[PDB]
């Protein structure tokens, strides 16, 4: 499924590359830019954990989740991965612990030591 496809054809998008975030686009988005650091975010999205289950979803709340980009407001694979997305474009990340929640986990859904999958909606970015 998706998760297995990106974990085994994601692309290494951190700094460090030690393959703690991996993506692949899915649509490709409108031009050149991507948002900067401060910029107001509006993102749909999709999560699932490593056991099948969808912890997460914008789509079944009818409403974008939106934060403030490169400021630790969501996971660091998050500020690095929507970083790197053009407006209108859908991408999917493999997130691991180091780049979500690490061993604390986040209760009640999200367990220790837990690889994540995204699916990303850029839908606009505003300074
Ligand atoms: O990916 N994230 O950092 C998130 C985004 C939204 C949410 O309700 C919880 C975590």
């Amino acid at each position: 499924g998706a998760p297995a496809t990106v974990t085994e054809q994601g692309e290494d998008i951190t700094s460090k590359k030690d393959r703690g975030v991996l993506k692949i686009v899915k649509r490709v988005g409108n031009g050149e830019e991507t948002p900067m650091i401060g910029d107001k975010v509006y993102v749909h999205y999709k999560g699932k954990l490593s056991n099948g289950k969808k912890f997460d979803s914008s789509h079944d709340r009818n409403e974008p989740f939106v934060f403030s980009l490169g400021k630790g407001q969501v996971i660091k694979a998050w500020d690095i991965g929507v970083a790197t997305m053009k407006k209108g474009e859908i991408c999917h990340l493999l997130c691991k612990p180091e780049y979500a929640y690490g061993s604390a986990g986040s209760l009640p859904k999200i367990p220790s030591n837990a690889t994540l999958f995204f699916e990303i909606e850029l839908l606009d970015f505003k300074g």
